[PDB]
């Protein structure tokens, strides 16, 4: 369908980044062929001889300083040099990570494919973009490694992007992995440049990351007041109506008032049906509508970041969906919600409504 005046969709996907890899447990879930297999959907859907194909890089030392002190650089950095013993050790330093030698590069590489990522979309190259990456990124902190992430590559994309361009460029980043991004939250809770908004399973703080941070009365903190919002799911699985109207309430009237200049998302793919460590039931058109809902922000400017989701066939699909949306392909066709969903998304808007006057 498309012609010479179409936008163009960027992909970035480096099988390097297969190397990451459990070293004592080959079934840990967060597998080498998380990728691959999202990248050989794209082959079966025909979708990846639709997209410009943008090169993977190493994110510099420098780079990762925009978002990470320099001494959880230098330790992450010593791994590749470790034996399995130290490894181990390191590894269980941190809340659920393990280590190989290559997992550094690894990372580096993932953050590297988004800068180049977000880099062609504000330079006009591409409009929007999926990059097929890991291991995931939101997670962590500042200081510290989480949850399978090292470096915090949607942040690091945010404020990448700020230093090739200007300083105040607006970011939105929209997180719908089905867990908290604590490390992301907290690298912009003072900032108001960068808005960010999460949806995950809470559980009035008893699921991974297992924090109170992730309720939707963390708003953020001095000039970032009003620019985090949580929305927060209580009381088992949720589904394409609970995400539909947290974005129908909530995500878009905040994201069209901030008026961003650049999407990205955290798009971790264990909300979605199929997936045992989330246990949530959004399908694949759901995450369709989703994406296409998040093309109409930012002059259509939208990254999307893969970090968590375990069943693999449900995120080839899921993400493939995704980048279907972003080609311009028109949306899937596709209910009363959970009477704890409206109850969250009623306590995010008496939380924001404060702050945003979409919302009130
Ligand atoms: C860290 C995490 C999710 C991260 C994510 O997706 N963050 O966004 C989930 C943990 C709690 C988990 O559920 C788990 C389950 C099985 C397992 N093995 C079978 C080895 C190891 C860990
Ligand atoms: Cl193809
Ligand atoms: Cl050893
Ligand atoms: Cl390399
Ligand atoms: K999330
Ligand atoms: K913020
Ligand atoms: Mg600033
Ligand atoms: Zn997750």
């Amino acid at each position: 369908n498309a012609g010479g005046s179409s936008p163009i969709t960027g992909l970035v996907y480096d099988q390097r980044m297969m190397l990451h890899h459990n070293m004592w447990d080959s079934h840990h879930p967060e597998l080498p062929q998380r990728i691959s297999r999202i990248f050989s959907r794209h082959e079966e859907l025909r979708l990846l001889s639709r997209c410009h194909r943008i090169p993977a890089r190493l994110a510099t030392e420098e780079e990762l300083a925009l978002c990470h002190s320099s001494k959880h650089i230098s330790i992450i950095k010593s791994s590749e040099h470790m034996k399995p013993r130290d490894l181990n050790r390191l590894g269980d330093e941190y809340n659920s990570i393990f280590i190989s030698n290559e997992s550094y590069t690894c990372a580096l590489l993932a953050a590297g494919s988004c800068f180049n990522s977000a880099q062609a979309i504000l330079t006009g190259q591409v409009r929007n973009a999926v990059a097929i990456v890991r291991p995931p990124g939101h997670h962590a902190e500042k200081d510290t490694a989480c949850g399978f992430c090292f470096f915090n590559t949607a942040a690091l994309t945010a404020r990448y992007a700020q230093s090739i361009t200007r300083e105040s460029l607006r970011v939105l980043i929209v997180d719908w992995d089905v867990h908290h991004g604590n490390g992301t939250q907290h690298i912009f809770e003072e900032d108001d440049s960068v808005l960010y908004i999460s949806l995950h399973r809470y559980e009035d703080g008893a699921f991974f990351p297992n924090s109170e941070d992730a309720n939707y009365d963390k708003v953020g903190l001095g000039k970032g007041r009003g620019y985090n919002v949580n929305i927060p799911w209580n009381g088992g699985k949720m589904g394409d109506p609970e995400y539909m109207a947290a974005f129908h309430h909530l995500v878009m009237p905040i994201a069209r008032e901030f008026a961003p200049e650049l999407v990205l998302v955290s798009a971790g793919f264990d909300a979605a049906r199929g997936d045992p460590l989330g246990g949530f039931q959004v399908t694949p058109e759901g995450y369709a509508h989703l994406t296409h809902q998040l093309m109409s922000l930012a002059a259509g400017r939208v990254l999307i970041i893969l970090e968590g989701g375990y069943n693999l066939t449900s995120i080839s699909e899921s993400m493939s969906m995704c980048t279907s949306m972003l080609l311009g392909d028109s949306p899937p066709s596709l209910t009363p919600l959970k009477t704890s969903a409206t109850v969250s998304i009623n306590n995010v808007l008496r939380a924001h409504a404060p702050f945003w006057s979409s919302l009130r």
